Formats: C-alpha cells, sequence, structure tokens
DNA sequence: GATCTACTAGTGATCTATGACTGATCTGTACATGAT
DNA sequence: ATCATGTACAGATCAGTCATAGATCACTAGTAGATC
C-alpha cells in the first residue's frame, strides 16, 4: 500500500509505557486510540466555563474530535501521532 | 545440669539488569573531470 | 556548447560502551533440640 505499516519494536525498554499498548510485538493503534479518548473525555468533563463536548468516533479517523459551542460551532481534531526522527520509508 | 548441632532474624556487601555518551555508517550537494 | 562519473564535506542516524537500582549471598546473635 505504501501508506499503512505495522509498528513492532526493537527494545521494550523495561516496564515501558507502550507495553499495554502491544498485541504482541506490534503496536495496537486502536488500544492507544482508545485510551487517549479516554484520558481527553475525563478531561473535558472538567471543564465548567465552556460549552465542549466529545464527538463520537468516525470511521477511519486518527482523532478525538471537540466541539465546541463558542456559540458558534467549531470543530477540533486532536491528532494523536507518533513521531520518528529516523529516515523516511522507502515508498517516500 | 553443662556443652555441641539445627534453625531464625537481621544486616550489609556483592552481583546483575537498564538509561546516557562516543565512534561508525549513510545520504546527498557542490565541485572537478570526462563524454557528446 | 550540455550531461554522466568520481571526491570532499556536511549533517544525521545507528550501533557499541559506562553509572544506578533491585536481587542475591554471607555472616552472626539468638533460639530450640540433642548429648554427657
Amino acid at each position: 500500500t505504501g501508506a499503512f505499516y505495522l509498528v513492532k519494536f526493537k527494545r521494550i525498554p523495561r516496564g515501558n509505557p507502550l507495553s499495554h499498548f502491544l498485541e504482541g510485538e506490534v503496536l495496537s493503534a486502536t488500544k492507544m486510540l482508545s485510551k487517549f479518548r479516554k484520558i481527553i473525555k475525563e478531561e473535558v468533563k472538567e471543564i465548567k466555563d465552556i460549552d465542549v463536548s466529545v464527538e463520537k468516533e468516525k470511521p477511519g479517523s486518527p482523532a478525538v474530535t471537540l466541539l465546541i459551542r463558542n456559540p458558534e460551532e467549531i470543530s477540533v481534531d486532536i491528532i494523536l501521532a507518533l513521531e520518528s526522527k529516523g529516515s523516511w520509508p522507502i515508498s517516500t
């Protein structure tokens, strides 16, 4: 596909933050995205001065979308990303 | 009725598994050469 | 005139080598238990 990849680790550092997000040697995008989403919803509940809510998950989105009633409606995609300083995959 | 062996509690050293620094490798641009 | 080949330079990433926390090992006082 060139666009799509499976993510493996060389080194499980120790207990490692991301161990809970593993489905083998493979980092699970859906687990990570679910915990991310959970945290965001938790904090969003604690916002009392702004009308902000979490939008229902859109299929094919790497984001957690917020609807803000700043009277007018504003949508904010909070996109979970992994940063890699290695050289770009061959497909590029 | 006292002294040597088997076990428990307690302390502290020694050994054993993980993050940070340095050298080695890789990729590409600028330039010199050689071809039409 | 222009385009392919080889060298230096530059920056970045990757692979290989030391300080720190937890586990393990050694020794001693105190017991009980067995012997004289």
